């Protein structure tokens, strides 16, 4: 019954024996970090919010419960459940209540739409949907185009649904036995990427208990630490980097707030005895110029800029860390002890011995050291492909299998800096069509949403009225299309007639680079 394994490029079998013998794969199940907690701090509080607490005893049996719950509504092993939920303590009830029953959980973010949402559970084959009321309108709509999602359950008023309180708890049941492939998808994260469709990234329980140990080892954290989940739950960050889930494998505490701003977060910090959090530069810096018990400030999710980090650690810590990652895989850390110049100039260096790192040219090569490039990278934790997404997977990895990142990055060779990484943006490709400056690469984005668009490559060609022309080189799927349908697709998504292309030109295949990046330089040498 799983196309779970459809959708699910593993691991090549020898780099999975060598994370098991080098000791990051320790073939123990997602859920087995609550487990494993609760058998070892049993009465060290596990989650916080405003208005309850558990600890990991109480955290593990409503787990469990709610794990019996879920199998019976007829939620069975590797089915995957669309999860949408506000930063609560009831957050973690449904990730391990969820894990439990074997199911794969979709970890959604609060500002995905219809949309996406619609996507998700067809990428994704769901057959339900975790929501809170503060959604129903939503999953009407989306049951209506996705009758597979056969279960809706409501954190609150459930109206025509199920809800979630009743079927979690006073919900008897033997708690489901299962026995998943620890090197096989545990849930699947979102991908922050463009427009574009999002992306589904499978995260196995081996990489993604990894993720968390190895995350919470780093950034030292104790029984004694108290972590405050300030951004969205469900996101990789505050989810396992070191996260919650990091936070969980050292019986630490989490807390929950629905209010990361200033005022709210300084009183829950005081309150609480908060030792840990992570933000976003935009966020750290507004708390900084707003102005203990904090040790530890991540800032990750775009570039801290110097200057800020000189204002975050003189206003709120000096304990900033800087953290350059991806849902995808790679983790960049600066780390405990670092200076003062690591930590406010750098974005970190990787988290495992054995991630691989490659900061390439346009051509595919290896920049030399300290020059930049686009980062590729292939590890213990890093995806080999995208979920249910063989057209994405042939654009975004290497012929070896490298991921590539889109980031442009350096790693100093040389001086105090040396060994970090520095992110100095995306790679860009601008084609000049008039006096319009178009991406090429969220053109093709566009494109690729067309059922009959496989490939994708949007080219500029010297052209005497436009200085460039744009033609688009398609791979097609089935009988190929007229560009005015083409136009047509691209209008319904928004794009303006400056950015469409002027040519429409079918190839049986996209040429590449040695690291399988298109080669447009080549594809402008025939057409």
């Amino acid at each position: 019954q799983s196309s779970l394994l459809a959708g699910f490029t593993p691991f090549p079998a020898e780099r999975a024996q060598a994370y098991r013998a080098a000791g990051y794969w320790r073939d123990q199940l997602l859920d087995s970090v609550l487990r494993t907690a609760a058998r070892t701090w049993p009465d060290h509080i596990a989650v916080i919010d405003a208005d309850h607490r558990h600890t990991y005893a109480e955290l593990d049996r409503l787990a469990d419960r709610a794990a019996a719950g879920i199998a019976g509504l007829g939620i069975r092993p590797g089915d995957r459940v669309l999860v949408q939920l506000p930063n609560t303590a009831e957050f973690a009830v449904a990730l391990f209540g969820l894990l439990r029953a074997g199911a794969v959980p979709v970890m959604c973010l609060p500002g995905h739409r219809l949309a996406e949402l619609t996507h998700f559970a067809e990428v994704s084959s769901a057959v339900a949907l975790v929501v809170a009321d503060t959604h129903r309108d939503l999953a009407r709509e989306l049951v209506r185009s996705h009758p597979d999602v056969r279960h809706v359950l409501v954190d609150g008023d459930a109206a025509e649904f199920l809800s979630w309180a009743e079927v979690t708890r006073a919900a008897p049941g033997p708690v489901p036995e299962i026995a998943p492939d620890p090197a096989a998808p545990a849930l699947l994260l979102v991908s922050g990427g463009t427009t574009g469709a999002p992306k589904l990234i499978p995260r196995t329980h081996q990489d993604y208990v990894y993720n968390a140990t190895a995350s919470a080892e780093l950034c030292r954290l104790t029984a004694d630490d108290v972590y405050l989940v300030a951004l969205p739950a469900a996101h990789n960050f505050p989810l396992a980097c070191p996260g919650l889930l990091g936070a969980m494998t050292v019986g630490a505490t989490t807390v929950f707030t629905t209010d990361p701003s200033p005022e709210a977060a300084f009183a829950a910090i005081d309150e609480h005895g908060v030792t840990a959090t992570a933000l976003v530069p935009a966020l750290a810096k507004l708390w900084a110029q707003a102005c203990k018990t904090l040790r530890l400030l991540q800032v990750g999710g775009a570039k801290l800029a110097a200057p800020d980090a000189a204002l975050v650690r003189g206003a709120l810590t000096p304990g900033l860390q800087q953290v350059f990652g991806m849902a995808e895989g790679l983790l960049n850390y600066t780390r405990i002890g670092d200076p003062p110049e690591v930590l406010e100039n750098t974005q970190g260096r990787p988290l495992s011995p054995d991630d691989e790192i490659r900061i390439v040219d346009e051509v595919g090569n290896e920049v030399p050291p300290g020059a930049e490039g686009e980062l590729l990278v292939r590890g213990p934790y890093t995806l080999n492909g995208y979920f249910n997404a063989e057209a994405a997977n042939e654009r975004s990895f290497s012929p070896d299998g490298f991921y590539r990142s889109g980031d442009r990055v350096r790693r100093f060779a040389d001086g105090p800096l040396a060994g970090y990484l520095e992110v100095t943006g995306r790679i860009k490709d601008v084609i000049v069509r008039g006096g319009e400056n178009v991406s090429a690469l969220d053109l093709e984005e566009h494109l690729l949403t067309h059922p009959s668009v496989w490939a994708a490559a949007a080219v500029a060609l010297p052209d005497e009225f436009l200085g460039e022309k744009i033609c688009a080189v398609v791979v097609f799927n089935g009988p190929p299309v007229s560009l005015a349908e083409l136009h047509a697709h691209l209008e319904q998504r928004g794009v303006a007639a400056h950015s469409r292309p002027d040519a429409l030109v079918p190839m049986p295949s996209l040429p590449t680079t040695a690291v399988g990046k298109i080669d447009k330089k080549a594809i402008v040498r025939q057409l």
